[PDB]
């Protein structure tokens, strides 16, 4: 019994970690087979921060201007290339500890765990959602770029985003390993904002049913309600609409509680309406909505 | 900026996990050098749980009743003996991947990373806090006894908690690596109850420090309050008395915010007595206390192994 934001055990990821340096900048890349991933404003200097055109600064550049350290050994880069805004540096040696790996663009809502790292060394491991606004809020600082977000279903790694930035608000912005950013962003420091934040339903939902399971009943009630009356409800509470396949994926939670969707629904509407009066639910005095139905199945079974 | 509640890089533990399998039961154990360490009841089978014995049953017991699984390697067990509650199984083999290590015992407040783990394999890994009632609020199932707890400084594993059980109120149990349990605890099958917790006042201050510095700030107040007034409120709030080691300790942070110690304690007083109104800080609205003034300056400060 328990519940907890648990994340996945970091191994297989930590051995793929470097730094890489270009001029004064370093920042940690990921280092897979005979290739190195990592952020391509690496190659920004202090007056390409606002339009740098990439295309024109990397093709300046030579092999021996990007400096990429494996531990107390230099990788030997022989050659580069752009992917959107990843840069792929080529290096003369497989790193042999590469584990099994694909890449993978998840949805907003979705769940993943950061290994957030400061020179190619790790610092710690936690879980993140990428939020209905296309941001993370994560734990970043300066040199942070590059440090991975993944999950381990298997054991093979999903390898999911790169971290690039931080938002003037706080919160984070980055691609997936292909190079394509998350949301409206770009890698540029001009004036950047998100979209107003929202609360990713369908994981309230199957969080609620993770207090179930563990022993909490204290806020369902009698009701039910319809799928689009629950909707007209959540949005005015900023709220994500719970769609029909939302209901569809909490069906295995429904089962194994015998509390059907729609009536989980109606605990979730009270609940917005009456706030928690000095209780919590699974340590919690807020509604979670950063475990997602296939979490709660991982943790509690 | 930002805050979460970050586990240590697990690396390091993964490459000692094994499987160990005594009779019908299963659960993990740590192999460091030519030892593999686990739970002594192992060895119970059902009739057993009630009252055993271990040293008795353990007698009973030969090399070859414990099944250890690295991966799909068996290792042979040559020879096995009990150090308190941990069962000790010597192996002919040294495990090529023992990091430099310690085993240390921890006091309560204070926290640590678990590696929760079924089969010999990891599988999460989450931070926790030894609770002032000697328990861990944590998240095991059926096969997790024998997960690690385990903290990290430069190079260096320092082990402190092994897992052995969960009480009856969800909450659990274990030992540290010499086998002394945590806590008024038994491994026997009997009725053991959880004393009541209290709050770890010196980690929600150092918390309360993690929020300014990532410019929370509403709760701060033009006061000051003395350790004698504010630990007769710190009682009455079930929370744990606050001594000058813990202002010591708070010292760095104090000076990096402005916010003396007894200032912030002022700030804590009114929280505990008015509560937050409906706010929030660091996205809680309850006051946490699973994070230590170390735990702090490391993710603000970026520190790395
Ligand atoms: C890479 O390591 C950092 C990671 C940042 C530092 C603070 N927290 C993080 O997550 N990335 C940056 O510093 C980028 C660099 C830019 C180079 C040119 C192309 C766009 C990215 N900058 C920022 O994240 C940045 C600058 C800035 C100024 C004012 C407010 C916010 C802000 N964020
Ligand atoms: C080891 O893998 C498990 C871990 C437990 C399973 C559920 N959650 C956990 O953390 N440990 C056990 O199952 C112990 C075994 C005992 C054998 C005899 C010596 C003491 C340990 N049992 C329990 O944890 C247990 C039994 C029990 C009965 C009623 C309420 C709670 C309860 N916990």
């Amino acid at each position: 019994s328990g519940f907890r934001k648990m994340a996945f055990p970091s191994g297989k990821v930590e051995g793929c970690m470097v730094q890489v340096t270009c001029g004064t900048t370093t920042l940690n890349g990921l280092w897979l087979d005979d290739v190195v991933y990592c952020p391509r404003h690496v190659i920004c200097t202090s007056e390409d921060m606002l339009n740098p055109n990439y295309e024109d600064l990397l093709i300046r550049k030579s092999n021996h201007n990007f400096l990429v350290q494996a531990g107390n050994v230099q990788l030997r880069v022989i050659g580069h290339s752009m992917q959107n805004c990843v840069l792929k540096l080529k290096v003369d040696t497989a790193n042999p500890k590469t584990p099994k790996y694909k890449f993978v663009r998840i949805q907003p809502g979705q769940t993943f765990s950061v290994l957030a790292c400061y020179n190619g060394s790790p610092s710690g491991v936690y879980q993140c959602a990428m939020r209905p606004n296309f941001t993370i809020k994560g734990s970043f600082l300066n040199g942070s770029c590059g440090s991975v977000g993944f999950n381990i279903d298997y054991d093979c790694v999903s390898f999911c985003y790169m971290h690039h930035m931080e938002l003037p608000t706080g919160v984070h912005a980055g691609t997936d390993l292909e190079g394509n950013f998350y949301g409206p962003f770009v890698d540029r420091q001009t004036a950047q904002a998100a979209g107003t934040d929202t609360t990713i339903t369908v994981n309230v939902l199957a969080w609620l049913y993770a207090a179930v399971i563990n022993g909490d009943r204290w806020f369902l009630n009698r009701f039910t309600t319809t799928l689009n009356d629950f909707n007209l409800v959540a949005m005015k509470y900023n709220y994500e609409p719970l769609t029909q396949d939302h209901v569809d994926i909490l069906g295995p939670l429904s089962a194994q509680t015998g509390i059907a969707v729609l009536d989980m629904c109606a605990s979730l509407k009270e609940l917005l309406q009456n706030g928690m009066n000095g209780r919590t639910i699974l340590g919690s005095a807020l509604l979670e909505d950063e475990f997602t139905p296939f979490d709660v199945v991982r943790q509690c079974s």
